[PDB]
DNA sequence: CTGCAGCTC
DNA sequence: GAGCTGCAG
């Protein structure tokens, strides 16, 4: 992409978003990671996608589980800051599904974390009125956490 | 043509374009490019100093000392009220906001310098996020105390 | 920990 | 109004 002008680079950024939405891979104007991670969890659970602005959770599974999906793109597996999950303002869900992409947007690691374990790992931020969880290796490897890496790779 | 690419190739191109924009200094973060790119245009237009990326309240200090809070949206529908909603404001310690409205090809469509006091008048509080919401509606853009910066920003995009 | 733009109805 | 994901020091 080094041969493209900056104007073309910005246009490719928008056009790729537009084509992804046309294919139903994403459904919003956000950067694709959030919607794409939800799509994969939906495929893996055969679940029901919630309304985009619904509070608390994103996907309801066939067995009735309410899943809060949280994704990050990892460019440096040793950068703790890239493990910071998007803020949590409501605990009315059954489990979080953490989806860690590599910088080619391939699934690197995924984990199903019970809500109670998420709460135990959370720190409150008064600035944003919400809770921060870090998807550090210790949480991903927690004895009550399920490794979902292969389950999400099989739906990529 | 992107319609000929596999979904895997599309996603990789999404990352690759972000990486190339950061390598060139057009952006300086892994966010979607709009936020950093709007700050870059305002910096080019004011010859100002970029604040630290995690700095509270403002983004750019002008040579004359104005602390500018840059707020951008990419407009796909010029008549859509929701697309004027600016990112939340949790601190009023800035002198003026610079609103940058892009079109869906990432060209500058409209830009405006809004005094902080006018931003405060238009804001509604959201207890859910502990912040203030301002909409870049035409009435705000056309306010008598708002400066049109569209041509300034257009002269520095490439 | 402190913050920012994951890092629409 | 109610909400979401406009990632960094
Ligand atoms: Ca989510
Ligand atoms: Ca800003």
């Amino acid at each position: 992409l080094e041969n493209l002008t900056t104007r073309e680079l910005l246009a490719v950024s928008r056009a790729s978003l537009r084509e992804l939405k046309r294919r139903g891979v994403i459904r919003s104007g956000n950067a694709p990671a959030g919607d794409y991670a939800e799509l994969l969890v939906q495929r893996a659970t055969d679940g029901e996608l919630a309304n985009a602005s619904q509070k608390s959770w994103d996907i309801r599974t066939t067995e009735g589980d309410r899943l809060q999906v949280k994704a990050r793109v990892i460019t440096d597996e040793h950068a703790n800051g890239e493990r910071q999950l998007s803020t949590i303002r409501s605990w009315d869900f059954d489990a979080a599904v953490i989806v860690l992409f590599d910088d080619n947007f391939r699934v690197w690691r995924a984990a199903r974390v019970p809500a109670a374990i998420m709460k135990e790992a959370a720190y409150y931020s008064q600035h944003v009125r919400g809770y921060t969880v870090y998807a550090k290796d210790a949480l991903l490897n927690h004895s009550e956490v399920e490794d979902w890496t292969e389950q999400l790779r099989s739906v990529e």
